[PDB]
């Protein structure tokens, strides 16, 4: 079967999802967490095939969590709840073996981060050695660019989201008003296919499974 | 002249340093900032040669700030106040053209981060193209390794610090008690050569330039 781990800060949503996945004998809910810390301690212990995830968490966010989980467990499949228009489409994706768009997105971003890091640290190594690595690095990140559709500002914002910085920390770092950041985050999540249904619509759906 | 920018959240320390560098006609204080954000807005506008910096700030920290400043301004020389046993040794280092240890520490970290990033994002490209890239990255990072003296945990902490995370966010992410983080940070800073004198001793030194 498919071992599924649930990550969501709402009991009501966790219980509804447990109900949903329970009716499918092919699925096996092997644990749940209501925050980034819990999931970081519990997911590598349960070793699921798939993590089912809300982007909104009390102590960070789901982009941060996915990046952090993926570096420790590279083959983990990550499905954002609001990336699907319904729980049925989500369940189909699970059965289909879908990895989740956020996975490709995180890796795209890490390839691009690597270009920046070497870029910033290049005054340490040989002149010709630096240009050689720099060339091969951009080539790899230019081949694999799932984030090509984003502006620079959105790439940066995504980067900072993936660190688990708060909206206020992001605002301070990007010289934006906090309200503008909240808007930009939602614009960015929408652009990445992660606002296909609202948070309140997930809640109303899981709550009716009670 | 050497253009110097001061970053410290205590007015008493900024004034004392302004007094001190003003006595030297070879130095030119070109600006001051009392936070990460202020420094981020103001250093790229003043384009100093040197930033004189205290590791503790109200909205982040100096490792974070050096990292962010250096990515936009690669040639900036960054000198942490507590990396020197006295203001005289620090002034000597400004005169000598010293870049400051934090600079190469940060570039070392970045190289090592690049290894982890490609490590993590490698399932996207060719199996063979991935390895070749991976070898060339490690070879470049272990050849240039100023952080070699640190433990893995200290490397991770240093990375998290450079993102400007609070001690609480670091505790959460590293599964440590907050007071343990405070001790590990102070330990890591001391190991990096950045606690050659205390904060209180810097404060008392600048205070006696005013009174």
């Amino acid at each position: 079967m498919v071992k599924v781990f649930l990550v969501d800060d709402h009991e009501v949503v966790r219980r509804g999802l447990v109900d949903l996945l329970g009716a499918d004998p092919e699925l096996d809910v092997v644990g749940e967490a209501g925050s980034v810390a819990e999931a970081m301690a519990r997911v590598p212990a349960a070793r699921p095939d798939v993590a089912v995830l809300d982007v909104r968490l009390p102590d960070g966010n789901g982009i941060e969590l996915c990046r952090d989980l993926l570096s420790r467990m590279p083959d983990l499949r990550c499905l954002i709840l609001t990336s699907y228009t319904s729980d049925e489409a989500m369940l189909d994706a699970i059965l289909a073996g879908a990895s989740g768009y956020v996975v490709k997105d995180i890796k795209g971003m890490e390839l691009a981060r690597a270009v920046k890091d070497v870029g910033a640290g290049r005054s340490l190594l040989d002149n010709r050695a630096a240009a050689a690595l720099m060339a091969k690095l951009r080539g790899a990140a230019e081949k694999q660019d799932p984030l090509s559709g984003l502006t620079d500002q959105e790439r940066t914002l995504l980067g900072l989201l993936s660190e688990g910085l708060t909206n206020k920390q992001i605002a301070d770092r990007m010289f934006l008003a906090e309200k503008t950041v909240k808007n930009y985050v939602s614009r960015l999540l929408a652009k990445l296919g992660m606002e296909r249904r609202t948070q309140a619509a997930v809640f109303a759906t899981e709550l009716k499974r009670s």
